[PDB]
């Protein structure tokens, strides 16, 4: 009685969206088994030490308890979990395992629950280890392609498949970024011409999404002066980079709180661009859209 | 030489969208015609004297003028001008003029302009007279259905074309509020919630015009806490009809700077609806989408 599952890594605010879009990644992701086990206890381990085990502080244990005290089960579980990325990279590590958790939780005691409801299950996870729901990053890892969270509580997602190719190429620094990191870089208030100039912006990116229009969507993905300017500084070589692959990519920005970087190659810059990455950042992948959380 | 033409009322803002959304309306329109005239002269007609006549300071007659500069116009035009409505209730009265100038120039001679270079010069007369490009809505009137001013610097302009009925209902409130005067109260800073909330509605009311979801798009357009708190506090009732209707209507707010209100009913309570707004104020019409700027 097991369940094996891929939980992908995922990248948000992208530029003007900040707390509201995420973007799907195919790579990296977690792996994490599920299993059933007859004492009511919750167990487990991840392939990487430093991170908690205690049911109680693993995102994972926390998403499963709330999950079989809700649902009244009467088993207990063994969760396995082989890690895709390090936390604070940007990369919404923590958020893989929440969401890929309360994915397993959900097939494996078929729970038959909507993704709405898992993407709130996780997020209880998130918030109860870090103080917030972090759910555009666990919305798209549970529904895939692009997600709008437009109302934090009650918690509303919106979902736009993106069905048309959309290569990407992350840089991940090996410096890191916690969650009070993160927020000590946030302005205090912002100016209501910068409210009016995201708003725009990140309006005409769903609209680019509906038209499949790759330029119109990195071009405006690029617009933040609210964050962007403060949280770029965070990052070595971040604005030199953005602008010496500035004419061979549809747009690039920080992925989530950073450092890593997010870019959108053009298909005939690839390699070039895959390569100027390297040169700043030795660990470079190439992916694409995902398609959230699934049963391997 | 001879062009008539219906220049529509558009509704900007939308709670959410301030300074980006515009909505073209069917009605209240303003009937414009343009014939040439041989002498060197831009002569205005409208039926009220209320409204400014000299070439040099009607709206019109400045769309007039800068575009036969520009194009090298044979002869000179007179400008016959029945107004929709009164200006500065908060329907884009005189982009109304403007875009409904600049598309009959543009018909009348046979130019070829863009949609968006119609914007363009419309956007010229309501500069050259408010300083302001007023583009959010002078781009509804030229586009028809629904528009986002997605860069004022240079120009934007993204179109959605409303292709489902939706129905509208307008309350013009027999007061006046100074333009300007509401811009002062207007914070000039806001908290990080605020860029959050709006981004975030502002997004799901695109998405929810291509699901065609009035519902999603009229709760989502209701969600503004930055403008519409303030501004709504000077139109009478404005608070105590929106909760009457409450029910009743997929969304209400406030059309432009006010003081006019914009509902979208329900099919099922249009009639009700209508009678309650006419019950509070005195002026009501009941109209749908436009399709903008065209020839009668």
């Amino acid at each position: 009685m097991k369940v094996r599952v891929k939980a992908p890594c995922t990248s948000a605010n992208l530029g003007v969206g900040f707390d509201v879009f995420g973007l799907c990644l195919k790579e990296p992701y977690d792996v994490i088994e599920v299993e059933a086990i007859d004492d009511k206890e919750i167990i487990i381990e991840v392939d990487d030490k430093n991170i908690p085990t205690d049911p109680d502080k693993n995102v994972a244990g926390i998403v499963a308890k709330k999950m079989i005290d809700d649902f009244n089960i009467g088993k207990g579980v063994k969760i396995t979990i082989k890690k895709g990325v390090k936390a604070g990279s940007g990369l919404g590590s923590s958020a893989a395992s929440s969401a890929g958790t309360a994915y397993a939780i959900n097939e494996l005691f078929k729970l038959n629950l909507d993704k709405l409801k898992l993407v709130d299950y996780a997020s209880y996870g998130e918030l109860a280890s870090s103080g917030a729901k972090h759910a555009d990053n666990v919305a798209p890892a549970i529904f895939g392609g692009f997600t709008m969270v437009t109302n934090y509580e009650p918690l509303e997602v919106l979902h736009i498949p993106i069905d048309f190719k959309l290569d990407i190429l992350i840089a991940i620094p090996n410096i890191s970024i916690n969650t009070k990191e993160a927020r000590e870089i946030l302005p205090k208030a912002v100016g209501l011409k910068d409210l009016v100039n995201n708003v725009g912006k990140a309006c005409g990116m769903v609209y680019a999404l509906y038209n499949k229009d790759k330029s119109l969507f990195g071009r405006y993905m690029m617009s933040d002066k609210v964050i962007e300017p403060v949280r770029g500084k965070l990052i070595p070589n971040y604005f030199k980079i953005k602008e010496e692959v500035k004419d061979k990519v549809y747009g690039i920005t920080i992925s989530g709180s950073g450092p890593s970087i997010i870019a959108f190659p053009k298909e005939e810059f690839i390699d070039e661009v895959e390569n100027i990455l390297r040169d700043y950042y030795e660990n470079t992948i190439r992916t694409e859209v995902g398609k959230g959380v699934e049963v391997v």
